[PDB]
Formats: structure tokens, C-alpha cells, sequence
């Protein structure tokens, strides 16, 4: 539907290419990082690689769905990392513009 | 505004009334729960009883306001709390409700 392609055309294209979505664009890599505590916290990976793919092969049935996996993506973030982390900041920074798009979004 | 009063009549009608509420309906009192670092870590408290008091006294001038205020909210809740916390559940629960009635917002 309609919303699920504002999700991807609008939204989820907006924050793709922003300046912080780099560690965002594909599921942490627990080993490269040097972060062998992740899956054990973080019990719902998620990350935009995983959502934009979903937005592809139509996974998702309503709007809310799609907005829980950024939801998830975010919160994911603030849960495992130090408040003091900029990857933090980052995600707070790309979490306020899913928002202010979300606004938009017809219905 | 149509988008705000959506907020007000649905979105805030059915958080505010929600058994896991309780701990948000009015500002964190550092004192009074033993945590002496709270504004160290969270330098914009947020709450619902602020946000509906904003609502009612028509504060906000756009919608998208009123939702940073609700995402402040959360994103506090879950920087500042340890991960295995019954709190964080309880946001992620408010959260979830949140997000699905702003899926169903008006847009003007
Ligand atoms: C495709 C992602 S990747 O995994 O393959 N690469 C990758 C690269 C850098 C990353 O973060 C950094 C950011 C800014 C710096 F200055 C240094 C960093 F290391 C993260 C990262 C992501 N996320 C969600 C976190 O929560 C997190 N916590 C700790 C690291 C991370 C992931
Ligand atoms: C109404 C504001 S209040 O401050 O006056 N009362 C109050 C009472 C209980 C609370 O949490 C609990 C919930 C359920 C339990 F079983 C035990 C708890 F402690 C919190 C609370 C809120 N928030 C946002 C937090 O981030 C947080 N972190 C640590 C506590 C909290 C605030």
C-alpha cells in the first residue's frame, strides 16, 4: 500500500543517506566490533539493510509493523550502548527525522 | 490543529489510562528513587503528564512536536536504565501503542 511506499520512497531513503547512517545500513557485526556481549542484550537485531530489504519483497502488512523494526533498530541502540557513546547521539539524530517524516505520512 | 487533536483524543487518551503508565505520568524524581546521576545522564526529562498538560494548554504548534516530546520520553528511559530493567519493558510496551496509533495520524 501506499504508506508502505512512503516508508521506502520518502522515509527510509532520507535516512539512508544521511551522514550517520553508515553503522546503521547493515546488522552489527558483533566480532568485527569487538563486542562479544551483543547478542546476548540485544535480543532483536535489527538494522535499515534488513527493513529496506522487508520493504522489498513486501514483507510487511501494515505501516506500524515497518515503523516497529526502526523502533527496534533505535531502542536496540540505547539499550546496549553507553549514554556517553556518539553512536547514541547518532541514532537519536536519525530517530527524530523518522519522525518528523512519519507526520507526513498519507492517511 | 487535525493532527494534534489526534494525538490528544486518541494517542494520549489510550497511554495515559494504560496499567504500565504509572512511572510516566509525572517527572522522574531522582530523590525519591535513589538515583543521584539521573540529570547527569538524561539532560531532557520528559513525561506525560507535561505532554498532556502541553496538549491541553495548545503549547505545541505542529504535531511533530508533541511526538519528539513522546520519542524524548522513551529514548530517556532506555539510555538511562540498565537493559534487563522491568522499566525499559514497560516503555518499550507504551512505545509500541505509540507508534501504532501515530501509523493512523491525519496529515494537515
Ligand atoms: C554495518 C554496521 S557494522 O557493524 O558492520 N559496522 C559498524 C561500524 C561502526 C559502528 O559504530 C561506530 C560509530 C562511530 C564511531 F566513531 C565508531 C564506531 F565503532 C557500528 C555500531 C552500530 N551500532 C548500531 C551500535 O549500536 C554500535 N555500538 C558500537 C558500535 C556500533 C557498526
Ligand atoms: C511517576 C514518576 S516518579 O519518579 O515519581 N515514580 C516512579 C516510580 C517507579 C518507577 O519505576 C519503577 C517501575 C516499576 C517498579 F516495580 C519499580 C520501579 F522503580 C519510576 C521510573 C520511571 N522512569 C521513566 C525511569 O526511567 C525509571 N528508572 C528507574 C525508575 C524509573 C518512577
Amino acid at each position: 500500500t501506499n504508506q508502505l511506499q512512503y516508508l521506502h520512497k520518502v522515509v527510509m531513503k532520507a535516512l539512508w543517506k544521511h551522514q550517520f547512517a553508515w553503522p546503521f545500513r547493515q546488522p552489527v557485526d558483533a566480532v568485527k566490533l569487538g563486542l562479544p556481549d551483543y547478542h546476548k542484550i540485544i535480543k532483536q537485531p535489527m538494522d535499515m539493510g534488513t527493513i529496506k530489504r522487508r520493504l522489498e519483497n513486501n514483507y510487511y502488512w501494515a505501516a506500524s509493523e515497518c515503523m516497529q523494526d526502526f523502533n527496534t533498530m533505535f531502542t536496540n541502540c540505547y539499550i546496549y550502548n553507553k549514554p556517553t557513546d556518539d553512536i547514541v547521539l547518532m541514532a537519536q539524530t536519525l530517530e527524530k527525522i523518522f519522525l518528523q517524516k512519519v507526520a507526513s505520512m498519507p492517511q
